[PDB]
């Protein structure tokens, strides 16, 4: 019963993106996508151990979460960030669907060298749509650490330097049932940069053991 997308039977990712809109968007709109998954054969597995030291350790790190299970809820998403896009609006949008009606809690731990640097925790109540429940965390403003990290990481003079920094930069995303405390989706994000004739791109893996 192996997964084909980033999701389980209980909770599926529908869309995610991190983006920026220039000031001139209020005239002629446009947004620039740093990264962007869109899910409108089984994925390739990656042993979770090979990424242990890239994430937190005591309580809420990769291993201690994988030991609570469910193992099938764990995914690795490798990003190629488009970093070729100044005083504009930086944002993140997430969307999930479910068959059952829950109140999600959604944690975004940003880690530098595996140290938890910045965390955001949100909750979202289900809204019933076409026979199914829908969870919408659209346009959350990026935390100022991420915005600043990006202007710095944009001004670096070489891509290989960019990917060197980014090798110590990861994000853990943990969605759990707020009521029952059980885990529904855990997604480790590792990052590189994209030779921006190509925009963003991504690979989704099942974390296994
Ligand atoms: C909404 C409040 O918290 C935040 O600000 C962000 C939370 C995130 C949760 N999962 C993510 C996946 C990627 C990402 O940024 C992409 C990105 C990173 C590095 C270089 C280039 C691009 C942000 C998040």
């Amino acid at each position: 019963w192996q997964a084909r997308g980033l999701g389980t039977a209980r909770l599926q990712l529908v869309e995610f993106s991190a983006f920026v809109e220039p000031p001139d968007a209020v005239d002629s709109y446009q947004r620039h996508l740093f990264v962007h998954i869109s899910q409108h054969p089984p994925l390739e597995s990656v042993d979770v151990r090979q990424i242990y030291d890239k994430f937190p350790e005591k309580k809420g790190g990769l291993r201690e979460l994988y030991d609570r299970g469910p193992p099938h809820a764990f995914f690795l998403v490798k990003f190629w960030a488009d970093l070729n896009w100044s005083g504009g609006f930086y944002g993140v949008s997430s969307q999930y669907e479910s068959l059952e009606h829950m109140t999600l809690t959604c944690s975004s731990k940003v880690c530098s060298f595996g140290k938890q640097v910045v965390e955001k925790v949100e909750t979202e109540r289900a809204q019933l749509e076409d026979g199914r429940f829908v969870y919408r965390l659209l346009r959350s403003p990026m935390c100022e650490y991420l915005v600043n990290f990006l202007h710095k990481l944009r001004q670096l003079p070489e891509r290989y330097m960019m990917n060197s920094v980014l090798e110590n930069f990861t994000i853990l995303q943990v969605v759990t049932n707020r009521d029952t405390q059980e885990l529904l989706l855990c997604t480790a994000y590792v990052f590189e940069v994209s030779t921006s004739e190509r925009g963003a791109q991504h690979h989704i893996y099942r974390l296994v053991r």
